């Protein structure tokens, strides 16, 4: 019997991987967002307008049947055990999980199941089911470093990967005659470096790394005045302390992406003034790490599990020089003239986006301090390199990459795949 693995989406784009891994009657897929092309405007997220788009793959028996999608194309066989592994909540591999088939189970780490029903706590993160309310997450096994999930013959074993996403993981699957190995997104200068060096010693020898290539996707720009260069969380969150302590006499606020947790847990730890966060990211924190910080609502209503008492009021916030340092969300036009905002990897994430440059308009014309405090959340170009002498992969397959050719295999063989393609090992 073959092991056969298809690269059904997500080629030469940066979103909507969606490999198969096949092995007599039973497959896994992973992960599950869709493809984005700005240049296209799609009046709808139906089944049939991201088929059409071709956003999503054509799948035999793998979406929600209510959804009336049929399949066509080559697929011939039935299967008995089928299951979706996700590496992280992040948009570009999540995005269609609400269009999975209920039946089949839907597999990740435990952290990324708390941020993405978090993420998609109004329903405008995930493409929401015809069937529920807007804002339904579908189920999610919640699983533990190093699980091993059996899908008939195949054995998956889930690897935490240090990446900006918490709970951010690695696939490593074995059928009885094959070792292959999916890296999801992955670094080497996070809050927890040792787990990607600790997944690379797993990974040894594989038959086959399915391994992402953004940072060598864009080629270096010229330095952004605005940005100061960081070389790690550590190293971003020194730069905050530094820049607190340069302006004690001033208001400071400050976002970050709300799935890199760990960078909002630091900031808490280090912070020379009180942090205060939207209540919804102080949730999250309560949720994930039990850290109970000061918070205020941006939002209308009470979180129950928030202490009532660490709420401070957005009146008494916007008045702070010298005690906080607090997540500004909205509203930028209340904030003081001459007072420092500093952007970490929130959105607008930069200038390809058009919002960015309305946003600095903004804050310009307030006299606001614009920083951007930035730090990637995937593997530097020398660092992608790195893994793979770690690992010393038999054949390596880039993918999750607008440059595939310029990830290479020293101690092996290369395949870059295009949409469609089966590799039978
Ligand atoms: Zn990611
Ligand atoms: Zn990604």
């Amino acid at each position: 019997a073959k092991t056969t693995v298809t690269f059904h989406s997500g080629i030469l784009t940066i979103g909507g991987t969606v490999i198969e891994v096949a092995y007599k009657d039973a497959h896994i897929f992973f992960d599950f967002g869709t493809e984005f092309r700005p240049e296209l405007d799609l009046p709808d997220d139906h089944i049939e307008t991201l088929i059409n788009n071709r956003l999503v793959p054509e799948l035999k028996d793998l979406y929600d049947p209510r959804l009336g999608y049929e399949y066509h194309g080559a697929e011939d066989k039935d299967y008995q055990h089928t299951a979706v592994f996700l590496s992280h909540a992040h948009l570009d591999h999540s995005r269609m999980i609400n269009y999975l088939d209920p039946a089949v189970p839907l597999y990740t780490l435990k952290e990324t199941k708390m941020i993405l029903n978090s993420l998609n706590r109004k329903g405008d993160f995930l493409i929401p089911s015809p069937f529920e309310e807007k804002n339904f997450t579908r189920e999610m096994i919640g699983l533990n470093k190093n699980d091993v999930i059996k899908v008939g013959e195949i054995s998956v074993e889930i690897v935490p990967v240090d990446h900006d996403a918490y709970g951010a993981s690695a696939l490593l699957i074995r059928t009885p005659d094959h070792f292959i190995t999916y890296t999801g997104d992955l670094r080497l200068h996070g809050h927890n470096r040792e787990e990607t060096l600790a997944f690379c010693e797993k990974a040894k020898h594989t038959e086959l790394l399915m391994m992402e290539g953004v940072s060598i996707s864009f080629p270096e720009r010229e330095p952004d005045p605005a940005q100061i260069a960081v070389v790690s969380e550590e190293d971003l969150v020194q730069h905050l302390v530094r820049l607190e302590l340069e302006n004690p006499n001033r208001q400071i606020t400050f976002n970050g992406y709300p799935a890199n947790v760990e960078r909002f847990a630091k900031i808490i730890e280090k912070s020379p003034r009180t942090v205060v966060l939207e209540a919804n990211m102080a949730a999250l924190l309560l949720e994930v790490f039990g850290i109970e910080v000061r918070y205020y609502y941006a939002e209308s209503g009470k979180i129950p599990e928030l202490n009532p008492a660490l709420e401070i009021p957005y009146d008494t916030l916007l008045k702070d020089k010298t005690d906080y340092l607090w997540q500004v969300v909205n509203q930028f036009d209340n904030l003081q003239e001459g007072s420092l905002y500093i952007h970490s990897d929130a959105q607008p994430l930069g200038d390809f986006d058009p919002q960015y440059r309305v946003f600095l308009d903004l804050l310009a014309k307030k006299d606001i301090t614009f920083v951007r405090l930035a730090c990637s959340g995937h593997a530097i170009p020398e660092d992608l390199d790195k893994i793979i002498a770690l690992i010393e992969p038999q054949v390596l397959v880039p993918i999750h990459t607008l440059k595939p050719e310029k990830l290479e295999n020293p101690y092996g063989e290369r395949i870059l795949p295009e949409r469609g393609e089966q590799i039978v090992l």
